């Protein structure tokens, strides 16, 4: 068994100022994937970039203090890829694809579309390039795990306000339709393997008591390819965990090598 946590951290220093290292120690995952780091390693306290028992890998954006993803793992991957080979997606610190030996791990921070019509086109194409990349890899024979902030609630059950947000980026027909197609390409949203209840979200707005009122979205997912789903034992939501506007999400898989 391998324990993997994904977490949009809303800035790595920001969360560190709120008990990140304590939490990380009590959870002891085998792999920790983080999104929205907002820093380069050289701007990070040394105790955030070197954690005992773990190996760190950082993928910052061209722009400083913007997005970027990180990976901590007890055992290091044989290599990391930091893009899809399409540069307008590869430079924003959004892609980490770590090759462990029993599987690939996609640590992805998918773009937000709310900003503008431009950023919507960008998010959707990012979705396409992503589909293309992941599909090439598993058709070639690789078992894949994809985690991270998709910035889209799949279904009505996956947010508190479907009706209100039918025309807001995050719950548009196009965006949810992409996830349907994603799943049609042979991929399973693992949480829904184990949990079919409503009121299960991973993000809440910092404003107007949204977390206390459970007015939230499920933006963070763990996907596996179909032919690998037998190996997943647990997919759950760490909703007690504070320190970001997202909470972390967990996966456990069984394998040898
Ligand atoms: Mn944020
Ligand atoms: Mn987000």
């Amino acid at each position: 068994v391998l324990k993997i946590i994904s977490w949009n951290v809303n800035g790595l220093r920001a969360v560190h100022r709120k008990g990140f290292l304590k939490w990380f120690m009590e959870e002891k995952p085998d792999i920790l994937c983080l999104q929205e780091i907002k820093a380069a390693p050289e701007q990070l306290p040394r105790k955030l970039r070197h954690v005992e028992g773990y190996r760190s890998f950082f993928t910052p954006a061209e722009r400083k203090g913007y997005s970027g993803v990180a990976m901590y793992t007890k055992v290091p991957p044989s290599s990391l890829r930091e893009g899809f080979g399409v540069e307008r997606f590869d430079t924003e610190g959004r892609i980490q694809i770590a090759d462990f030996d029993d599987f690939l791990l996609y640590n992805i921070y998918f773009p937000n579309g709310k900003m503008s019509e431009e950023r919507l086109k960008y998010k959707l194409e990012f979705y396409d390039a992503f589909l293309e990349d992941v599909n090439r890899e598993r058709d070639s024979g690789r078992n894949v795990i994809i985690c991270g902030d998709f910035n889209t609630a799949h279904r009505e059950i996956d947010l508190a306000r479907p009706k209100e947000n039918s025309n807001v980026s995050g719950f548009l027909p196009v965006e949810r339709a992409w996830i349907d197609k994603f799943i049609e390409n042979g991929y399973v949203d693992t949480f829904r393997m184990f949990n079919s209840d409503p009121g299960q979200y991973t993000w809440w707005s910092y404003r107007t008591r949204a977390r206390e009122r459970n007015v939230g979205w499920r933006l963070d997912y763990f996907f596996v390819n179909e032919e690998f789903k037998g190996k997943v034992k647990r997919s759950w939501i760490l909703s007690d965990v504070m320190g970001s506007d997202h909470c972390p999400i967990g996966l456990e898989i069984e394998l040898l090598e």
